């Protein structure tokens, strides 16, 4: 008989549900074959194909025309690396632990992850409806306790890597951007002595986070901003069509009351050096710090971010 190849079958994909059939040579790398490879996050694109394999889905890079169709409807990414960055990701998430921490999906503490483990404590409070058919599915699958493939791809989106520090209000302006957020709109009116008033309207993501004051009862009685004249201004919510708000402001002691809000981030520490953690108001205030519960009638603390319940609201003041 002539010398032959040792092949076997597996199959390749980008998003897991359209899956492609290859014969592989047991001679090559996978890396030979398909370019960068991954099994279950791990690289073996260096790896030869070993006869456990046989049957197995791989995660190639979006090399032809079929998978970048595939990946781009099911990541809405146009990023050639992104599927890269989100496997290097699941291969660290997927060894993370998710807790039920009060009836919600936590993570505990690795990789300074707490901000992820704030994040995604808040995204199970907020009514949020993602585009990318990637993250709604990692989403849910999130929200019945298998966070690990959500996680990673919140990395990926963010352009982060496990590991590094990373920032709450940095991480839902990015996951806004891929959120239906299209009926969502504020009104705002800025008067000032000298110049008058000017009304501005923001749609998006622009409607629903606000950098510079936590209290959502100030920002509709107003907010002091300095004016293009020197003399301070006042700005102050008109009208607001959204099913939440955020409200960010550097870490400064603040008082949570309960019943007042949704939940809220608290940054302990020096600058990008501290520690996030997760407060939410239930029957009464829970303080979760990833795997960690503590629960108290009244919180006082630093506070960067907090989240409140909107539906529509429309100012009194003439
Ligand atoms: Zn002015």
């Amino acid at each position: 008989g002539p010398r032959e190849v040792r092949t076997i079958k597996v199959f390749t994909t980008v998003d897991n549900i359209n899956l492609h059939t290859q014969v592989v040579d047991m001679s090559m790398t996978y890396g030979q074959q398909f370019g960068p490879t991954y099994l279950d996050g791990a690289d073996v694109t260096k790896i030869k194909p070993h006869n456990s394999h046989e049957g197995k889905t791989f995660y190639v890079l979006p090399n032809d025309d079929t998978l970048r169709v595939e990946a781009f409807e099911y990541y809405h990414t146009t990023d050639p690396s992104f599927l890269g960055r989100y496997m290097s990701a699941l291969n660290h998430t997927k060894k993370w632990k998710y807790p039920q921490v009060n009836g919600l999906t936590s993570i505990k503490w690795a990789d300074n992850n707490c901000y992820l483990a704030t994040a995604l404590l808040t995204l199970q409070q907020i009514e949020l409806k993602f585009n990318p058919p990637a993250l709604q599915d990692a989403y849910y699958r999130a929200r019945a306790g298998e966070a690990a493939n959500f996680c990673a791809l919140i990395l990926a989106y963010c352009n982060k890597t496990v590991g590094e520090l990373g920032d709450v209000r940095e991480t839902m302006s990015y996951l806004f951007q891929h959120a239906n957020l299209d009926s969502c709109k504020r009104v705002l009116n800025v008067v000032c002595k000298t110049c008058g008033q000017q009304q501005t309207t923001l749609k998006g993501v622009e409607a629903v986070m606000y950098w510079g004051t936590l209290s959502y009862e100030q920002f509709k009685k107003g907010v002091q901003i300095p004016c293009t004249c020197g003399k301070q201004a006042t700005k102050y919510l008109v009208q607001q069509e959204s099913p939440f708000v955020m409200m960010s402001a550097p870490p400064a002691q603040y008082e949570l009351k309960h019943g007042t809000f949704t939940c809220a981030s608290e940054y302990t520490g020096n600058y990008q050096c501290g520690h996030y953690k997760h407060i939410t108001s239930k029957e009464t205030l829970y303080c979760i710090d990833g795997a960690l519960l503590t629960k108290s009638s009244e919180y006082k603390g630093p506070i960067t971010d907090v989240f409140y319940k909107e539906n529509s609201y429309t100012t009194t003041i003439k």
